């Protein structure tokens, strides 16, 4: 398993993607990019909500600009890690 | 394996990033919060640092928000998915 960032500028990022996650990696998409284009950036995002769907992966939102997508069997786990005290 | 992120707002949540390390999970830090404070900022990179040396893991920026930290055995590929 290694982790990849993708620079996502369009819809031309996403079957790279797809190799990836199919290959057992995981990928931090960038969409900072896109996130005024929206029409490109829902079609990406429903590309990559189906491609999480068919590897039973998950995709989840990391602050504002980033996706994080994982491939078969590896989750994220929602509860964040917040200060002990 | 899961991922799970950290909010990294002072020198209170190293104790549990490296326990997520240790037992081989991978941890997003959003170090956002203290960015600015560039000596406490130097104290949670080192302690990161270190932890990643011990295990041969990685840990890496994303963008300026983030530090990805990786356990034994896992890497995080440098050469980024572009057009």
């Amino acid at each position: 398993v290694y982790i990849r960032v993708a620079e996502v500028t369009g819809l031309n990022e996403v079957p790279e993607i797809k190799r990836e996650i199919y290959d057992g990696n995981i990928v931090v998409a960038d969409i900072a990019f896109i996130k005024h284009d929206k029409l490109t950036l829902d079609r990406v995002l429903k590309d990559l909500r189906q491609l999480a769907e068919d590897v039973k992966g998950d995709i989840v939102g990391l602050g504002e600009d980033y996706v994080i997508m994982t491939p078969t069997g590896i989750k994220v786990d929602r509860n964040k890690i917040r200060s002990s005290s």
